[PDB]
């Protein structure tokens, strides 16, 4: 199995979501970055394999889930079976990354991308070990009820440019953002 990574979209002011939505209008290219980021596999014959908190999950427009040409895990500890259109169900993080490890998914699963919420993101993010997080910086506040936990700079270096991802400034819809990739390895 490949690397692990996070990937977000984050305000300002910190927040990722309001009532189950983006703080945010759609911003098409941002979503087709995030598409884009989590479905490219380099390795043959395998997929990457996303994971995302039940709330994450319901907030994906039904047309859109299963996120295509990607496994597609939710974590609960409520559900007793993935959600319709789903492929997995894990009643947590570390039992998710241990599945990976099983004769199932071994040998078809490349990179791993964490796709909120909010709590499986802090506990990936404290977790010791390789870590990626793919930040995208939308360069305005916006009113949210959920937020991205606190980057600790001393442990995740920002990374000087990545290759597939642009590094000068986007706009869609009037609103400002750029793309930024942190590595930490603790
Ligand atoms: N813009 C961005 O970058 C992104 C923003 N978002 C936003 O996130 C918002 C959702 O907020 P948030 O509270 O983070 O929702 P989450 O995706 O964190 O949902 C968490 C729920 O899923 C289950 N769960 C979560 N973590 C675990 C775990 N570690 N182990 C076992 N089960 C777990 C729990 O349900 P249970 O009670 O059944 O156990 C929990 O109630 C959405 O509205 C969306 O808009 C989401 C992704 C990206
Ligand atoms: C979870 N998700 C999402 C949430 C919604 F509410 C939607 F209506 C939607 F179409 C996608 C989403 C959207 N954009 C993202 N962008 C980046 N960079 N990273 C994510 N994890 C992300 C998630």
């Amino acid at each position: 199995v490949g690397s692990l990574n996070c990937i977000v979209a984050v305000s300002q002011n910190m927040g990722i979501g309001k009532n189950g939505d983006l703080p945010w209008p759609p911003l098409r290219n941002e979503f087709r970055y995030f598409q884009r980021m989590t479905t490219t596999s380099s390795v043959e014959g395998k997929q990457n394999l996303v994971i995302m908190g039940k709330k994450t999950w319901f907030s994906i427009p039904e047309k859109n889930r299963p996120l295509k040409g990607r496994i597609n895990l939710v974590l609960s500890r409520e559900l007793k079976e993935p959600p319709q259109g789903a492929h997995f169900l894990s009643r947590s993080l570390d039992d998710a990354l241990k599945l990976t490890e099983q004769p199932e998914l071994a040998n078809k699963v490349d990179m791993v991308w964490i796709v909120g919420g909010s709590s499986v993101y802090k506990e990936a993010m404290n977790h010791p070990g390789h870590l990626k997080l793919f930040v995208t910086r939308i360069m305005q506040d916006f009113e949210s009820d959920t937020f991205f936990p606190e980057i600790d700079l001393e442990k995740y270096k920002l990374l000087p440019e990545y290759p597939g991802v642009l590094s000068d400034v986007q706009e869609e819809k009037g609103i400002k953002y750029k793309f930024e990739v942190y590595e930490k390895n603790d």
